[PDB]
């Protein structure tokens, strides 16, 4: 039993809700919140900009030190950093950005990072400003993630379309 509330169950292990991931993180304080990161951990907009804003820029400060030490992530890769006031940990996961020309096949590799964590609160990878089809992202999530994932979808219209079209 966990504290996630109001989710629709899609499969044995995947759950979905129309919710602001920032507000959901602040309420649940999950062990792991997933950020829709880029390789530079520059949290300017989309989910990343919103999560970072909620940390009063502490996420960005921590991230800049991480990059200075380790260099950029790989597309499809991830790193674990602090969750600040939102979660115990933040799993920064880089899905391919279609608006940059990145291989959409890397979306499966990106979701594989979730399997290193038993339970996660997450957005749909590569959705939103990353330019991929969210219906496809949900399909890859369900077919790749085996751990327990709670998906927060900000847009109500998109949430309804994802549920109604789910196979
Ligand atoms: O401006 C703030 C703010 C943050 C901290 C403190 C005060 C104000 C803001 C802005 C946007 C959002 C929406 S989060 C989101 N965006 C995009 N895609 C998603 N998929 C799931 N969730 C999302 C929430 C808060």
């Amino acid at each position: 039993v966990n504290s996630f509330s109001g989710y629709l169950k899609l499969t044995d292990n995947v759950y979905i809700k129309n919710a602001d991931i920032v507000e959901e993180a602040k309420k649940v304080k999950p062990t792991v919140v997933v950020n829709a990161a880029n390789v530079y951990l520059k949290h300017g907009g989309g989910v990343a900009g919103a999560l970072n804003k909620a940390t009063n820029n502490a996420m960005q400060v921590e991230s800049d030190d991480y990059i200075a030490t380790n260099g950029p992530l790989k597309v499809g890769g991830s790193c674990v950093l602090s969750g600040h006031n939102l979660a115990k940990h933040c799993l920064h996961v880089v899905g391919p950005n279609v608006n940059k020309g990145e291989d959409i096949q890397l979306l499966k590799s990106a979701y594989e990072n979730f399997n290193q964590h038993e339970v996660l609160l997450a957005p749909l990878l590569s959705a939103g400003i990353f330019g991929a089809d969210p219906i496809h992202s949900l399909r890859v999530c369900v077919d790749t993630v085996r751990t327990n994932v709670y998906l927060a979808v900000f847009d109500k219209n998109l949430y309804d379309k994802l549920v109604s079209s789910f196979l």
